C-alpha cells in the first residue's frame, strides 16, 4: 500500500482522539515512519508530541493532554498487556 | 562493533544523568538509532522514555523527571537553534 494513504487514515483516526485531547496509541508503524508519523501529524495541523513508553508503547499525545498521565497510563497498560489483555482492552489515559 | 560501543558509553552517561533526575538530550545517533537507544536503556534496567517534538532533538526522559517540563524544553530549545546557538548553550531542564 501507499504509504500516504496510510498515514491519512491514520491521521483520521488521531484526529477523532484529539478532538477530545485523547492520546493515539499506535504501533502499525515500522521504523522510522513511526517517528515520521508525528511529522505528518503536525504537517497537517494535529499539534503532537510522541512518545515510547515502556520500552515498546509508542503514543502521539495532543496538546492539551498531560504527558505525565500519558506515563502513568503506559505504566498500566504494560501491566494488563503482560497479562494478556489486547490493545483494544488498554486504558487510553487513566 | 563501534554501535555496541556506543551503546555501552551512551549507557554510562545517562545513568549518571538519570540519578538526579535529569533527561539526556543525544544527539549522536542517527535515526531510527535515537530510538533504539531508548529501548537499549530500558532493556538495561534504566527507566527511560523516549520523546519527540518538532525536530532532532533526541532526549531520554528518567522516571521521576516530570515530562511536561522536558516538552517545555525541547520547544525552548528549538526557539534558541533557530537563532544560532551550538547545542552545548541549550537549556536541558526549564
Ligand atoms: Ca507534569
Amino acid at each position: 500500500g501507499h504509504m500516504d494513504e496510510l498515514f491519512e487514515e491514520h491521521l483520521e483516526i488521531a484526529k477523532a482522539l484529539f478532538a477530545q485531547r485523547l492520546p493515539y496509541w499506535c504501533d502499525v508503524f515500522l521504523r522510522p515512519a513511526d517517528q515520521a508519523f508525528n511529522a505528518y501529524l503536525n504537517a497537517r495541523g494535529q499539534a503532537s508530541t510522541y512518545l515510547v513508553l515502556e520500552g515498546f508503547d509508542p503514543v502521539y499525545v495532543p496538546r492539551g493532554c498531560d504527558l505525565d498521565a500519558v506515563r502513568a497510563t503506559a505504566r498500566a497498560r504494560a501491566r494488563l498487556r503482560e497479562a494478556g489483555l489486547g490493545e483494544d482492552a488498554l486504558p487510553v489515559l487513566l
